[PDB]
């Protein structure tokens, strides 16, 4: 009885990604990188409905080029990424959200999912007591460089680490309460699974793919744009 909530934390600025336009609305194949992520979305009907946060000041956002996508927004924006997406998960219980709820909080910037990814994750995961994430496992050896230059130090070992993406789908009331802990305790954390982590709880992770990579840098766009349109 668990409804599904899609949640996408759509306010940053982008500054790794040199675009002076955030990159969330950056047109790729003559299509803001955003309306990707949504259609995805859109694509699975069996979600009650999906939250886009923007900031307060987005001044970029215009709904209508994402005409006939099913989906709501809310300017409840934070400071961080973890801030806004406490903030989307409170704003849910506008929605008719609950506590016990599932939601899936994915980036904006990842263009590449598809609702067999989407579907492939919920399902793995719909009986699960705390849920997880749609992860990759670290392929390439690791290289240890200190901070100011590019000498390597030494190889790090790579057994057993896996770099986390989205959708991250946990259940509404312990997500919010875990974020809540980890705000109270001074903590700024990377991603919706270190909450659950610090909270005493074990997520679960679900092989991702490179396609749902997430532009970051100049060279990801005319990439995601090769990637995407195919
Ligand atoms: N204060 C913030 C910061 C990030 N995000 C969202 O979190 C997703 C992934 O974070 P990231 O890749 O880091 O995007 P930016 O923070 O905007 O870029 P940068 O880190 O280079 O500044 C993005 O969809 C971004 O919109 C958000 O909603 N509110
Ligand atoms: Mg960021």
């Amino acid at each position: 009885t668990s409804r599904l909530f899609a949640l996408i934390p759509c306010a940053g600025t982008g500054s790794r990604s040199g675009s002076a336009l955030p990159k969330q609305y950056r047109t790729l194949a003559g299509r803001a990188l955003l309306h990707y992520t949504l259609a995805a979305f859109d694509a699975c009907s069996e979600f009650a409905q999906t939250l886009v946060v923007i900031s307060p000041d987005d001044a970029h956002f215009d709904a209508r080029r994402f005409a006939g996508l099913r989906f709501a927004v809310r300017r409840c924006g934070g400071a961080s990424r973890q801030a806004s997406v406490m903030n989307g998960l409170i704003q849910l219980a506008e929605f008719g959200a609950t506590d016990a709820d599932w939601v899936l909080v994915h980036d904006a910037a990842r263009p590449g999912i598809t609702p067999a990814l989407i579907r492939t994750l919920i399902g793995a995961l719909k009986d699960d007591p705390v849920g997880g994430i749609v992860a990759l496992p670290v392929a390439d050896t690791l290289k240890r460089v200190p901070a100011g230059g590019d000498a390597i130090e030494r190889t790090e070992s790579r057994n057993g680490l896996w770099q986390a993406q989205t959708p991250q789908m946990f259940r509404i009331g312990m997500l919010r309460d875990a974020i809540q802990r980890a705000q109270l305790e001074g903590r700024d954390l990377t991603d919706e699974a270190s909450a659950i982590e610090w909270a005493g709880h074990t997520p679960r992770v679900v092989q991702g793919s490179l396609r749902n990579f997430k532009v970051t840098y100049p060279e990801d766009f005319d990439l995601a744009e090769a990637i995407l349109a195919h």
